[PDB]
C-alpha cells in the first residue's frame, strides 16, 4: 500500500514544518509509514504541534514583556498547550498594553500633566491603550509643531508668530503648518 498524492503530500509537509523537533518528526513519519490512511489526522495534529510551538517562540519575541510574565506565560503553555491561541493572545494584548505605557511615557512633548492624564487613563481601562496611544501621539506631534516652528533658524518673527498663531487656532492642521514651515525655512538658507 504505497502513498496516494494526497498521503504524498501529508508526508512532504509534515517533513518540512518548521518547529518540530526530530523525534517529534520520526514519530510523525514512521507513525505514517505504518499507517499512511492516517496522513490527514496525522498531518493537522503535526500542524498543530507545530503552532504550538510556534507560539512559544512568538512569546519569547514580544519586546514590552518582562521575564516573569513571560516565564508565566511559557510554562502555562507547557501546562496545557491547547490554549496555546488563547494564551498568545493575551500574550500580545498585555504587551501591546504596556508598548503603549512605555511610549506615553517617554512623548518628548507632553507636558507632564497631560502624561499624567494618559497614563491614569491607561491605568483605569488598558482595553483603550490603542485608542489612547493615538491620541498621545497625534497631541505629541501637535505640540511637536510648535516648538519646531519656534527653532527653525532661518525664519523671522512674523513668520514664527503666524504659523504658530495659526496652529493654536486650528492644531489639526499641524501637518500642513509644519510643512509651511519647513519648505520656507529652506527657502531662506
Amino acid at each position: 500500500m504505497k502513498f496516494n498524492k494526497e498521503q504524498q503530500n501529508a508526508f512532504y509537509e509534515i517533513l518540512h514544518l518548521p518547529n518540530l523537533n526530530e523525534e517529534q518528526r520520526n514519530a510523525f513519519i514512521q507513525s505514517l509509514k505504518d499507517d499512511p490512511s492516517q496522513s490527514a489526522n496525522l498531518l493537522a495534529e503535526a500542524k498543530k504541534l507545530n503552532e504550538q510551538q510556534a507560539a512559544f517562540y512568538e512569546i519569547l519575541s514580544l519586546p514590552n514583556l518582562n521575564e516573569e510574565q513571560r516565564n508565566a506565560f511559557i510554562q502555562s503553555l507547557k501546562d496545557d498547550p491547547s490554549q496555546s491561541a488563547n494564551l498568545l493572545a493575551e500574550a500580545k494584548k498585555l504587551n501591546e498594553q504596556q508598548a503603549a505605557f512605555y511610549e506615553i511615557l517617554h512623548l518628548p512633548n507632553l507636558n507632564e500633566e497631560q502624561r499624567n492624564a494618559f497614563i491614569q487613563s491607561l491605568k483605569d481601562d488598558p482595553s483603550q491603550s490603542a485608542n489612547l496611544l493615538a491620541e498621545a501621539k497625534k497631541l505629541n506631534e501637535q505640540q511637536a509643531a510648535f516648538y519646531e516652528i519656534l527653532h527653525l533658524p532661518n525664519l523671522n518673527e512674523e513668520q514664527r508668530n503666524a504659523f504658530i498663531q495659526s496652529l493654536k487656532d486650528d492644531p489639526s492642521q499641524s501637518a500642513n503648518l509644519l510643512a509651511e514651515a519647513k519648505k520656507l525655512n529652506d527657502a531662506q538658507a
